[PDB]
């Protein structure tokens, strides 16, 4: 599903649609949502010091581009009971862009 996109456009999507709840940089603080540094390649629910729902932890998904993509289409469907209040990125090109950005910034 996932196809490489534009990191630049991904940056704008993140600013607009995610930054209110999430920081990305190494050492960034938690907010409404967890800091996302190092999210890719990790199991869900493992950002240190963050208070996750049991739903998020029990999902037991390894985050990669493709699982991220399916998650961001409809977070509540992918992880029933998650407290992440976000409807979804419905456009495939938006998911691709955001993920391209996030893969790089969260490294
Ligand atoms: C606040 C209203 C949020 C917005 C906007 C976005 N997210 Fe979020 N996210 C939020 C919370 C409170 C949580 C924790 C959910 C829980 O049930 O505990 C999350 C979780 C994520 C995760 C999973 C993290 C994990 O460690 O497994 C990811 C990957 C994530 N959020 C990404 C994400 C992106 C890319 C967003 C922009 C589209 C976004 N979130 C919006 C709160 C909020």
């Amino acid at each position: 599903e996932f196809k490489a996109g534009s990191a630049k456009k991904g940056a704008t999507l993140f600013k607009t649609r995610c930054l209110q709840c999430h920081t990305v940089e190494k050492g960034g603080p938690h907010k409404v949502g967890p800091n996302l540094h190092g999210i890719f390649g990790r199991h869900s629910g493992q950002a240190e010091g963050y208070s996750y729902t049991d739903a998020n932890i029990k999902k037991n998904v390894l985050w990669d581009e493709n699982t991220m993509s399916e998650y961001l289409t409809n977070p509540k469907k992918y992880i029933p009971g998650t407290k992440m209040a976000f409807g979804g990125l419905k456009k495939e090109k938006d998911r691709n862009d955001l993920i391209t950005y996030l893969k790089k910034a969260s490294e």
